[PDB]
């Protein structure tokens, strides 16, 4: 009768129930509305960073942290981050946001990624004052840099168009210092959600006084930890529509948008959006570095096994940092 009793790994691992401490989509994320002018709009809403995420547009991936196009240029020339402001808000520095913040007392003490999170969701140059909707960002350890994004679509990549601006999420080389941060994103994400990788384990259930495999897992070939968690990313937990380019607008339409809400409601149609995930999906990975098998799986894990052949790896969790200790 009480077969789950007794887990030791209870509170450690709370933090890789997803559906629970996350709650949304992690390679698209859209997990809530947002009403602007009358008019609802998706936007991201998972309440844990996903280290290493980018969008790739147009087989470029050095592209969507440069400011969107206005007026004279093209559309495909810009990114998806806030274009310049006056005063300029984005992107801005670790200490330009701490020295933003300094009379708020909670703000200005915040971690880098939740005040990142917090500014994006406090700057809206359209001037919707009573509105919900707030912007994602992109903070950049590289050069501690917060991003706020203006466009929050992720993916356009479908077998009918892709004259159309055409993009979508992934996990690369070039992304590896990046976090894509959602509205939602809580200030104890460093207790409450994945990061590193763990090393030297393997994710089980917890069964009657053990810690027991997986049952079933997908085994998918990959040469090393890097592309076993690009391909666990690739699988998990999404809140994209199937049938997404039938709904999209005419694209002339979409470049007259781009010269200054139709920005916002360009790749995001209301036709599209039943699709919410609500944090669901093959968002965890056993890598077998001997064997080179990224071993996915859609059950949340209640257990580590000690085995040295492996590394665990989450969707959300940073594709190349390792805890070593264990
Ligand atoms: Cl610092
Ligand atoms: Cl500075």
């Amino acid at each position: 009768e009480a077969e789950f009793m007794g887990n030791p790994w209870t509170e450690y691992m709370a933090k890789y129930d997803i559906e629970e401490v996350h709650g949304s989509g992690i390679r698209v994320d859209l997990g809530e509305d947002a009403e602007v002018a009358g008019t609802q709009y998706r936007l991201p809403s998972g309440k844990c960073p996903v280290f290493g995420k980018g969008i790739i547009i147009e087989n470029s991936k050095t592209t969507f942290l440069k400011p969107v196009a206005t007026g004279n240029q093209d559309l495909k020339d810009g990114g998806f981050a806030f274009p310049p402001t006056n005063p300029l808000i984005s992107p801005m520095t670790l200490n330009g946001m701490r020295d933003f913040y300094k009379n708020n007392e909670y703000v200005k003490n915040l971690d880098e990624l939740t005040l990142c999170s917090r500014h994006a969701g406090n700057m809206n140059p359209d001037n919707d004052k009573n509105s919900n909707y707030k912007y994602p960002a992109v903070y950049d350890y590289n050069d501690k840099k917060c991003h706020i994004l203006y466009i929050a679509a992720q993916e356009n990549n479908g077998p009918r168009y892709c004259s159309m601006f055409c993009f979508r999420p992934a996990k690369d080389k070039l992304f590896e210092n990046y976090v894509y941060l959602s509205k939602n994103v809580v200030d104890n994400w460093e207790e409450v959600c994945p990061r590193k990788n763990l090393e030297n384990a393997k994710f089980g259930l917890w069964v009657d006084g053990n810690c027991e495999d997986i049952p079933h897992v997908n085994e998918f070939s990959a040469n090393d930890l890097f592309e076993c968690n690009k391909l666990v990313f690739e699988l998990s937990a999404s809140d994209q529509p199937k049938q997404y380019e039938q709904h999209l607008t005419d694209y002339e339409k979409i470049k007259e948008g781009f010269k200054n809400d139709m920005i916002k409601s360009a790749f995001l149609p209301t036709g599209a959006f039943r699709y919410k995930s609500h944090g669901k999906g093959y968002n965890w990975g056993n890598y077998n570095r001997e064997t080179q098998k990224c071993e996915i799986f859609n059950v949340k894990p209640t257990c580590l096994i000690n085995d040295k052949s492996y590394i665990a790896t989450t969707a959300l969790s940073h594709p190349i940092e390792v805890e070593h200790n264990f």
